């Protein structure tokens, strides 16, 4: 017999009433394939989250390219939009970009982002970097920060938790980079600041945990995806998404680690 995915699904229902909004949900035991799925393949924004698929298609050019990520970038005064904290302290040097990934990854810089996109050929080389590894969901159309508006029903600049789950799973613990890029990649995660009220909320704090999150603004949308490594077990990956349908709904912090829980103990 299968899993009952009515009562697997129950308990984001109610999250999602008390919310007032929609949340989506799919995480993946790599120990056993296990998997938990709720509004997995629906679309949401992907708002900042889009940034950790940046630093790793970074890392693929990488391959190609020797010494990219050494690589200085030395920006003008127009780069810089707000929620840019680490590039605008280097606005008279430059930053590698290295430092430029490790900011977009780990203090969201929406500036380092932009460079970054410009590196690779806008967001249409993002999205066609997803596609070389069989993303067919994700889709980056804008830059940072028109990419944020969120509007119920554009489909412009989001993805889906499953696919999201699927693609991290792929760089993070696959093979689809080479190992030292996708254990640069992995370490970006880990040292993330922005995640502490989120997925890593549910997590016992002697479990390593990778993550990107994503917070629009408006349309109560904001995310987190996360790669965890329970001691001694194989790791799991998974991606909590939500949305909403008034401008001014708020997002919830509080309801992403919720639902992140209600994942993570579900699973297998
Ligand atoms: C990402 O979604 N960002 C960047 C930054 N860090 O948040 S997070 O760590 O990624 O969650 C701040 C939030 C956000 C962002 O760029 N905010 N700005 C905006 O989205 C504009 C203003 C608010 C309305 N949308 C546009």
């Amino acid at each position: 017999a299968t899993a009952l995915t009515n009562l697997v699904a129950e308990p984001f229902a109610k999250l999602e009433q008390d919310f007032g909004g929609s949340i989506g949900v799919y995480a993946m035991d790599t120990g056993s394939g296990a998997t938990v799925s709720y509004r997995a393949e629906e679309r949401f924004p992907l708002c900042s989250s889009f940034k950790g698929f940046l630093a790793a298609a970074v890392l693929a050019r990488s391959q190609q390219q020797a010494g990219l990520l050494d690589t200085p970038i030395r920006y003008g005064k127009n780069a810089l939009v707000p929620w840019s904290p680490i590039s605008e302290k280097y606005l008279t040097t430059g930053m590698t970009v290295a430092e430029l990934s490790a900011a977009a990854v780990q203090y969201s810089d929406n500036a380092a982002a932009n460079l970054l996109l410009k590196e690779l050929g806008g967001p249409a080389g993002l999205t066609a970097f997803m596609r070389s590894i069989g993303d067919t969901t994700f889709r980056l159309d804008r830059w940072e920060l028109e990419l944020n508006s969120a509007i119920p029903g554009d489909a412009r600049d989001t993805s889906s938790p499953r696919a999201v789950t699927e693609s991290l799973q792929k760089l993070t613990l696959g093979s689809a980079l080479a190992a030292p890029q996708r254990q640069q990649f992995v370490d970006w995660l880990k040292g993330n600041t922005t995640g502490n009220h989120r997925i890593r909320a549910a997590v016992p704090a002697d479990w390593a945990v990778g993550d990107k999150t994503g917070t629009c603004g408006v349309y109560g949308t904001a995310n987190d995806y996360a790669v965890v490594w329970p001691t001694g077990r194989a790791p799991i990956v998974l991606a909590v998404y939500t949305r909403a349908p008034n401008k001014d709904d708020k997002h919830s912090e509080a309801v992403i680690a919720a639902a992140a829980r209600l994942a993570l103990e579900g699973l297998g």
